[PDB]
Order: structure tokens, then sequence, then C-alpha cells
């Protein structure tokens, strides 16, 4: 069973990195483990380690045969060694706090069907490459992350004229957290998205329409999943397709803090009560403003890959929001404004790139 007569080497994807002012940043492979499949049968597995990026592996010991499958994790947690392709495929993964310190953000890739034949193959190599077996010529493996990225590129405040003489938020002293955001995906398949109803939240608020609380559903606190705000400031989350179930599930990004007076002191009554009764705030005189990420309504802009919203988290985006503010927010960001929120967006959205070196 532990004979060979072949090697495979290959190339992953990679790309100019041209992410700049933003803490979420393009991907880089410090351990991946890489695998060849024969059905259900892993023939070859060879796990690499270096601090300063993979790029390629060489020389991984497998068996000439048809029909194999390279299947690739990186940056990950797992024990794979002997594993039956069904059992990685069925793996998980959870949104922890150390995904927040960039650590164990999981990548994938998986090969089309290819021959090996005895001795030295190479999948994604150049054009005219040396080889016993050249495969896949100019098109390296796609090695991506599982976890996507939400972020503020920026937040401003300019209160309408109406609000002018009544309230004041200030960014610097704002807090940002994810709301209803999935607690766990797949880590291959066409869709990561998971049928787990499990979700998590960076900050406690009232339920509404989007709140995870229907038959099944759970809805817990991830502590990382809450910042101070700052220009770029986010977090990693795992995919979500918002109308899989009867009620809309949106991934939320908010930013949160004290809704003060035209002067910039707290709310005193009767001023306070008239906004917090009016669903401004609560009785703290906290205020919210949530963007649904990648939602498709709300007078949200989307530039960069889309121009649309498309009701999902899709994995290796970063969907970058600058937020304008121009009246105030809301005590219930997870329900549905009844008229529009006080606020306009504009949504960049890049998928992050392996940084070539
Ligand atoms: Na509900």
């Amino acid at each position: 069973v532990v004979e060979t007569n072949a090697t495979v080497s290959f190339i992953i994807k990679s790309g100019e990195s041209r992410a700049v002012g933003d803490d979420l940043t393009d991907a880089k492979i410090t351990k991946l483990t890489a695998m060849v499949y024969a059905g259900q049968v892993q023939e070859g597995i060879k796990t690499v380690e270096e601090d300063g990026g993979v790029l390629k592996v060489e020389g991984i010991p497998c068996k000439s045969g048809a029909n194999r499958v390279l299947v690739v994790v990186a940056n990950h947690n797992y024990e794979l060694t002997g594993k039956s392709l069904n059992e990685v495929e069925a793996l998980t993964t959870s949104l922890t706090a150390e995904n927040q310190n960039a650590k164990n953000l999981i990548m994938t890739g998986k090969s089309a069907a290819f021959t090996i034949k005895p001795g030295s193959n190479h999948y994604g190599y150049p054009g005219g490459t040396a080889s016993d077996n050249l495969v896949s010529a100019g098109t390296p493996l796609a090695v991506t992350r599982v976890h996507a990225g939400i972020s503020f590129a920026g937040v401003e405040v300019n209160m309408a004229t109406q609000y002018q003489n009544y309230y004041s938020f200030k960014p610097a002293d704002a807090k940002i957290a994810a709301l209803v955001a999935k607690k766990d995906s797949k880590i291959f398949g066409n869709s990561l998205v998971s049928n787990t109803n499990a979700y998590l939240y960076g900050v406690q608020t009232p339920a509404g329409l989007y709140t995870p609380d229907a038959a099944g559903e759970t809805y817990e606190l991830e502590a990382s999943l809450n910042t101070n705000y700052a220009v770029g400031a986010g977090f990693y989350v795992l995919e979500s397709k918002y109308d899989a179930s009867n009620e809309l599930r949106p991934t939320i990004l908010c930013i949160y803090g004290k809704l003060l007076d035209k002067d910039g002191n707290p709310l005193t009554e009767p001023a306070l009560t008239d906004a917090i009764n009016a669903g401004f705030c609560d009785g703290d005189g906290t205020t919210y403003y949530p963007v649904l990420v990648n939602y498709d309504g709300n007078g949200y802009i989307y530039s960069g890959a889309i121009t649309q919203g498309q009701n999902k988290i899709v994995r290796n985006n970063h969907y970058k929001i600058s937020l304008n503010i121009t009246g105030p927010g809301t005590n219930t960001p997870e329900n549905p404004q009844p008229v529009q929120a006080n606020l306009n967006v504009t949504c960049q959205v890049t998928p992050w790139v392996v940084v070539n070196q």
C-alpha cells in the first residue's frame, strides 16, 4: 500500500496585492497540506510549513493512474492523514476568537480529475515546463480562503438639517460589531453555506425580524465580533445564504455608540425619552447604524466585483463599506426600517489574493 511510482508538484494561484489601508489583508499560506485522491482513497499527502509563505509544493509521492484529484487544505488546524475524501469534504470550520487575529483562516482548493503518469508530474506549472506529465499548464491551483471579510473603509457623519438641532454622533467613540453572523460553514463545496442554523453576534440587541430565534436557531455572543471603530477595522466571517429559510438572515456590520445632543453631551430628559420612543436609542442613549452586507436594497451602492447585492456572503471576498450617517440610528438593528435608515452606503467588493513573492 505504501509503494509509490510518481511525484506531483503544483503551483498555487497568486496575484499582486494592492490592499493598503485595511486591517483585513490578503492571504499568505504558512501551512499547507496537499493530498492526492483516487476516488475515496488518499494516495499521497505532504504538509509544508513556511512562515515566509507557500506558493508551490514539489515532489509529493503518489501513485500513477487515471482520474486522480489534488485536494489542498491550508492555514488549518486539522489532522488529515489517512482520511477518506468523504471525511475531508465533510470537515467544517467555525468562527473563533483566533480568526480575528487572522489565525486558522482556512483555505482550500481541489483540482479537476487528471492522469498521473509514472515519474514527475506537474500541475499548474507554466506552459512548456519540463515534465513527465504537465497538466493544467498556465492555470495554477486556486487555493482560497473560506472566510470573507466585512469592514468599514470609513464612517462620516453629516447630520441632516432636520436633526442638526437635536443629535450628534462621534464615530471615534464608537464600537463596531457583526450581527447575524453564521457560526460555521463547510470548507469544500460549490457553496460553503452549512444547514446548521447557528449564528453569532458581537453585541446583544433587541430581537427583530432578522434575529435567529425561530425554532432550531441558536444565537450566541462571540466577543471577538466586537471591536472599537477605526478606519479599516472589521471582521472575518463565514458564508451565509440570507434567504435559505422562511425569514431573512442577513449578515450585518454595525457601528454603535452614544446618540448625543447638538453640543456632544448626553441626552437628558425629555429629549432622551423622545429619542428612545422614536426607536433611535436605548435608555443609555446607545444608537446603532447597521449595514446589511451584500444586501440588494436599502439604496446601497456596490462596486468592485459586483454592482448589485447578492443577498449572501461569499468566501474570499472583502466587503469594504463606506458609511455616511445623516440622522439618528436605531435601537433595534436586527429589524428592517419601516421606511429608510438615516444612512447611505457605498461598498467595494474585492476578492483577496494570495500574495505573490
Ligand atoms: Na423572530
